[PDB]
């Protein structure tokens, strides 16, 4: 697992960083295990390298656990372009999945979380819960989960995502929300 986490620092030097970023994130969830289904929305070439070829309109990665699902959306885009490029598709994918009636969260993974994007995805935390993490926060989360040899319990991950969601905070409390996530993780 530490190998996968360290590889995030090499993603930007690959031939197609976006493809390797989503792939590396899939490797984390595959290694954590304990899922019923894990669906990467991209393909591998014959050397096992990610090569994109995503289906339009579908989340980057879906992991279905027994009692809930996580849609994982990965982007190397920063600043207001993060909102412009990802805001609508992140929310739309979750809305679509939630039509199934299954408890689900989106984990959005970026290098840095833009405040306008956070305001957008914080609009409806009841029906469209999205938890934004930076790569550094996500690494901390994985290491806290696995570094001491604890079995991976998806239900513990669900509890953590609900805590980090801060459903008590409305969209216009984005500064406080992102501070809370950082403070809890880092």
């Amino acid at each position: 697992m530490q190998d996968i986490l360290d590889f995030y620092e090499e993603v930007e030097k690959t031939i197609n960083p976006p493809n390797y970023f989503e792939w590396n994130t899939y490797r984390v969830f595959k290694k954590l295990g304990s899922y019923k289904n894990l669906v990467p929305n991209f393909k591998l070439d014959d050397s096992g390298h990610p090569i994109g070829n995503a289906i339009p309109g579908v989340e980057d990665i879906l992991v279905e656990y027994e009692h809930f699902s996580i849609l994982i959306e990965c982007s190397l885009t920063i600043g207001e372009k993060q909102l412009d490029y990802e805001g609508d598709s992140v929310v739309r994918h979750l809305q679509e999945y939630k039509k199934k009636g299954i408890e689900a969260y989106t984990l959005f993974l970026g290098k840095s979380i833009d405040l306008s994007f956070a305001r957008h995805i914080g609009f409806n935390k009841e029906s469209e819960p999205v938890i934004p993490l930076t790569v550094d926060q996500f690494k901390k989360l994985v290491t806290q989960l696995k570094g001491d040899g604890e079995h991976f319990n998806p239900n513990k991950l669900k509890e953590i995502l609900i805590k980090l969601l801060r459903s008590d905070l409305g969209y216009d409390q984005a500064e406080e929300w992102l501070t809370f996530i950082e403070y809890n993780l880092k």
